[PDB]
């Protein structure tokens, strides 16, 4: 796939994956449970732009947010748009990646 589709928690663990990140990268959907996103499968997005943004709804409330942010480090230069949103099936949020 291409777009993806990822659940991250209020901690910063991955919940699931989406088979854009795995199809291409090689991240399955199953891989990164009880891992940091930010840290343990792409330390490039814990900052003020990425992680912080993320952060924000957080220590706030309820997070839903969408902003622009560049995959490297590992990844070749994607530019996606980050949406993320608060979910009830799980404690966490929706992060969808729009890869343009
Ligand atoms: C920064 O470290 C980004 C890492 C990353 C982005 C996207 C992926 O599919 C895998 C790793």
């Amino acid at each position: 796939l291409a777009f993806g589709a990822i659940q991250l928690d209020g901690d910063g663990n991955i919940l699931q994956y989406n088979a854009a990140e795995g199809d291409i990268t090689g991240r399955d959907p199953k891989q990164v449970i009880g891992k940091n996103f930010f840290k343990d499968v792409a330390p490039c997005t814990d900052s003020p732009e990425f992680y912080g943004k993320f952060k924000e709804g957080v220590a706030s409330g309820n997070l839903n947010t969408m902003f622009e942010y560049t995959f490297d480090y590992q990844m070749t230069p994607t530019k996606v748009k980050v949406h993320m949103k608060k979910a009830l099936s799980g404690d966490s949020y929706w992060v969808f990646v729009k890869r343009v």
